[PDB]
């Protein structure tokens, strides 16, 4: 059936992303057009010409354009992070046509805010609410002192009409001392640019005079779309208690 073939398309290209994914961590360099024919070959598709390999890199290169830093991430579950569920916003399913690493737009299906706190991006990979206003609760891996914020989002470039609609645009974070403090101390009021670079990094005005464990986001606005928004990754950065 055609949704069995979107499904396909879909679970190949992820094997290629994941596979330059890890590849670009380990060496900080996006693998040979020879190493992508391979994978592609290995994946079960065999006969890909080197110029072929050399559009799937340099369309995955779309995506993993910035060499992040190392700032060590406390959200990241992987690390000890993980969602307060019980303090979001209610869940919304959405099937939306992105760029694919084949040129062709695929359906990807959104998901549950665990993704939110998964390693690197990945495209339809999000989390989405439904109208333009959301919270996500985060426990921290450690204590710290939070000084700086990244939220990612999938370029333009990914959009098969160069929209990013349903991003994030206003949003503001606030420290929560418990699981049940109502009303947080706010770390900051920020904006997600829609003419930024997919990752996007926020510092504090001043340093905080408290040290958290749990943050709170609250999207405030997104960049237009009528019926939703959806949210990729989120990282907080700061500083350990000693």
């Amino acid at each position: 059936s055609k949704d069995e073939l979107q499904v396909l398309l879909h679970d190949l290209e992820l094997k290629l992303l994941q596979n330059i994914t890890h590849h670009i961590t380990v060496t900080g360099q996006a693998p040979t057009s020879e190493a992508i024919v391979s994978a592609v070959n290995q994946a079960g598709i065999s006969g890909i010409t080197e110029a072929q390999a050399h559009i799937i890199v340099n369309n995955a290169l779309k995506l993993y354009s910035q060499d992040k830093t190392g700032m060590v991430d406390f959200a990241l579950e992987s690390g000890g992070g993980s969602i307060l569920s019980t303090r979001c916003s209610e869940t919304y399913e959405t099937k939306t046509a992105l760029l694919s690493l084949f040129g062709v737009p695929l359906w990807y299906f959104s998901q549950s805010p665990r993704v939110v706190i998964q390693p690197d991006i990945y495209p339809g990979n999000c989390w989405a609410f439904k109208g333009s206003q959301g919270y996500l609760v985060v426990r921290l891996s450690m204590k710290i002192y939070p000084t700086t914020f990244t939220m990612e989002h999938i370029p333009k470039t990914l959009s098969p009409t160069g929209n990013i609609s349903s991003a994030p645009k206003d949003f503001a974070v606030y420290g929560l001392e418990t699981e049940y403090q109502e009303e947080g101390q706010p770390l900051g009021r920020f904006t997600y640019d829609q003419e930024g670079d997919s990752l996007q990094m926020f510092h504090t005005l001043e340093r905080p005079d408290q040290a958290f464990q749990i943050v709170e986001l609250r999207v405030l606005s997104n960049w237009g779309h009528p019926e939703y928004t959806c949210l990729y990754r989120f990282r907080v950065h700061g500083e350990p208690i000693q």
